[PDB]
This record gives C-alpha cells, sequence and structure tokens, in this order.
C-alpha cells in the first residue's frame, strides 16, 4: 500500500465539517474523520471505496 | 441480528453533525441520530437500507 | 464479524444493474458487485462504509 | 400503518430500472424493487428511511 | 391521506440542521423545514416525492 | 401557475432513461416520467421540490 | 419567463445554511444563495438545471 | 466565455448513457445531452451550475 | 486554460461552509476550498471533474 | 505517484455502465471511463477528487 496510507488524518485549518475517510493502519480499516475543507493531505478520501482500494 | 445492533447510538467526540441510522431495538426500527464524524461504533449506518437489512 | 459476511454476493433475479458492496472474506476487503434490484441477501451494502464497519 | 403499506410493489409500464423501497408486510421490513419510472402506486418510497417511518 | 399528514413539523431536540419535507395541510403542499437529526415524527420526509405521494 | 405546467411530459429522442418530474394538471400533483436525456421541454423538473413550487 | 424569476432571493427566517439557485435577471444567469430552510419563495431552485430551464 | 463553449456536445464512443450539460451558444443556455462515459470534450459539465458559470 | 483558472479562490461574504474546487496553478491541480454560498467567482467548481477539464 | 496510476483503465467483465475516473499518465489528468461493476483494478476512483490527489 502507498506510504501516505500510514499518515494520521489531517483536518486542516479550515472551518467546514465534512466527513472523509482515512486508512487507519493500526486497525487495518478505513475510518471517518472530520475534514475542514482545505489543505488536505493524501490520506483523505471522499469515497470509502477509493480508500479501501488504494490503501486496503 | 448481530449483537452490535443492541448498542445505543454513539455520537463520538467529533464536532460535525451528520445524520446516521442506528437500530433501535426497543422500537424494532432504525432511526436517525447525529454522528460527530469520528470514532464510530458498529451500530452506525450511513444508509437506512443497510441498517434495516443488517439489524432488522 | 457476522457470519453473512462470508456469503458470496447475490445479484438476484431482477434486471436492474446497481452497484453494491459485499465483504470478500478471501481478500479481506469489501468490493463491488452488480445487484439486480431485488431479493437481496445480507452480504449486500449500499454504502462501502457500512460494509467495512459491519464485516471488516 | 397506512393501508397502502399492504399493497405489493408496482413496477409500472415504464422502461427505466430504478430502485425503490416498498413495505413488505409479511417480512415486516422495507425492501427494494425495480420501479419503471412511471405510474407509481403508494407503496413506493424513494428513501428507505421514509418507508420504514411511514409503514414500519 | 394518513392522519399524521396533519401534524405540524417537529424539529426535535437534536442540533443538526437538515432539510426535510412535511405536508402542510393548510397549503395542501409539502414544504421544507429544519429537522434536528433525531426523534422524528411521522410528518417528516427525506424525499419530497415521498411526501406528496403519501400525503398529497 | 406558469403555462408550461399544462404541457404533457416529453421524453424526447434520446436513449437514456432518467427519472424526472412533471406537473400533472389533471391530478394536480407532480409525478415521475422517464426523460431521454435531451431536448427537454419546460415541464421537466430534476427536483420534485422545484416542480411543486413552480407548478403547484 | 415566469414573473417570479424577477424576484430577488429570499433566505427566509430559518437557521439552516443550504445552497439554492435563483434567477438573477440583471446578470441573466442563475446564481447561488443561502436558503435558511423554510418559508421559501418561488425564485428558489434546488437544482441549477431547473432554474435555467424555468427562468432562463 | 471560453471558446470551447461553442463546441457542440460530444457523446463519445463509449456505451454508458449519462446526462451531462453543455453550453448551447444558439440558445444561450446550458442544456443536457447523453454522454457515453469516455473521451469527453471540454463542453461537457457534470454540474449545471459549473456550466452556466464557465460558459454563461 | 482560461485566464480565470489563475485567480485564487474566493469564499465570498456569505456564511454557508460548502466545499468547492478551484484550480491551483502553482500546484497544477484542482483543490478544495470553502465557499460561502454567494458571490462566486469563476475559479469555483462544484464538481472536481469540471475543474480539471476546464482548467487542467 | 503510486505505480498503479500508470495502469490503463479496466472496465471488467461485468455489465453495469458506471462512470469512474482513472489517471491518464499521458495527459497527466484524471479522466472518465466506463466501469462494469466488478473486478476493479487500482486505477479506478469513484471520486475525481480522490483520483487527482492519489495520482496527480
Amino acid at each position: 500500500r502507498p506510504d501516505f496510507c500510514l499518515e494520521p488524518p489531517y483536518t486542516g485549518p479550515c472551518k467546514a465539517r465534512i466527513i472523509r475517510y482515512f486508512y487507519n493502519a493500526k486497525a487495518g480499516l478505513c475510518q471517518t474523520f472530520v475534514y475542514g475543507g482545505c489543505r488536505a493531505k493524501r490520506n483523505n478520501f471522499k469515497s470509502a471505496e477509493d480508500c479501501m482500494r488504494t490503501c486496503g
């Protein structure tokens, strides 16, 4: 799996509260987290399916 | 039905206010609840259909 | 994980061609499959998120 | 529950193949069925949540 | 039309601000209202189409 | 209500089978119909809410 | 074009902050505006496509 | 407006039947057309809003 | 690519917090940003696909 | 960028016709393609945003 899948989720500085998925290496599962709307990092997926396919 | 379908809904520590479904054993129906966006428990479905099929 | 998560995907007799998720025990990942629109079995999730949470 | 919740699903004369929900009295659950796109009857819900709240 | 179609809209105790439809008997039309995310009453439809078919 | 609200539904020459709403003056309700994807007429709403507000 | 298409956008008394479209006669284009979730006026479309077809 | 807004809609070689919007210079409006799923040209918008804002 | 693709994102005076895409010339990629709901500028796409096609 | 981003799109054996995104290394852009509904490969994103972030 790509290296960025090991990064912890990053909400970023913005103020929106949107749900995104991230690969949780420890649990070996994609989980949700609140993304702020800007300055996203690589371990941030709009679609769960894409999360598990890229990082699972 | 799976045992987690008996757990009460868990909003979690996060600050988003997203609607999700959970199986209400007492009512024998899936209902909505506000999910904060992170650290979800098993009795939490994004889709009502999946809720009633897994827990109903 | 619930036992239905071990069932293979069931398209059913109907004619629609809708994408749904199912837990693929051998891959240990949820994947897509075409659902016909009726007579669904338990290993069939409208949302990938619900799939990995219930069966992952 | 309203009386229409006891009607069996009606696909209708049209040619589209859209998924809709209907209350299956015998199962006491809302399930999917393929709607043709026209001449819908009362036991036909676009949203699973609405189905179980109206008929459940 | 079902009797619940006469109830006025109920936002409920929750804090989310989601748009839902309700049948406005006086106007004989479904209209929107802000649903809080929990403890919904019968006159609350996620889909406008469902509102007008059930109550219209 | 606008005059186009009295026009009957027009599927058009195209081949897609998309659900749209149209105001059925006779029934005094918006209903669904299968739109072909092109050459739409005025009595064609992507949103049921818009149909009933514009023509209802 | 219907006369309501000339009305300026009405947010309404409610507290939700949903995006809707309205026909901006002066720009001769549909644009976005924040709808509060209740007490909507006619120049308020959930779908941009509906706005331009009804008012454009 | 960008020059591509003057191009006529291109369905492409693929077989899907998805609705998209294109700017119709003659009508000075964005309209729908059936996109095949591949080899899209510039005058092809997934969102009506983006169509009218880029080309309108 | 159109010149507006070089403009930095504009959130606008409104108070909604919706995610939109804008072309970031320096990164040569479309990214997200929080849009207020009104007074949008051209480098603002509701769909990421439209973003990269128009500006990429 | 991950290696899978260099793979060409794979429709697969299934019969559904759903649009997905893939990274087109030659064009240095994500584009659409028709996915069959099953047996997906890694260069297949349900969301354009995820595509450009993972592969762009």
